[PDB]
């Protein structure tokens, strides 16, 4: 897991992170990076209200104002009908999944 936390810290401080305006950019950034470093503990931790599913529809289905989009680089969704304070509770539930020490969990969700 120390390997997986300095992955996080990496994202945090890097030019690709840095240059997002934007929370919902940031968001995303930091989904697609939790599954990059590991897919399985991750798409457990999505899987597992309905906000992440494998496909747009399921989304949907839940609800047709979510405003589902993909996960760049994952092929996963998520819906992004939220605030910054719920999109930081998601980050926060996934990586308290994963396995993550609440010392990271806490800097990456400050940082959206």
């Amino acid at each position: 897991m120390k390997d997986k936390v300095r992955a996080m810290r990496s994202l945090l401080i890097s030019d690709e992170f840095a240059g997002l305006k934007n929370a919902i950019d940031r968001f995303m950034l930091i989904l697609s990076t939790l599954h990059r470093i590991d897919s399985a503990s991750f798409s457990e931790a999505t899987m597992f209200r309905v906000y992440f599913a494998d496909n747009e529809q399921t989304l949907l289905a839940s609800g047709q104002t979510t405003k589902p989009k993909a996960i760049p680089n994952t092929p996963f969704w998520v819906i992004t009908n939220n605030n910054t304070s719920r999109k930081q509770q998601m980050v926060e539930q996934v990586m308290v999944r994963m396995g993550f020490p609440s010392d990271i969990i806490e800097k990456v969700t400050h940082s959206i």
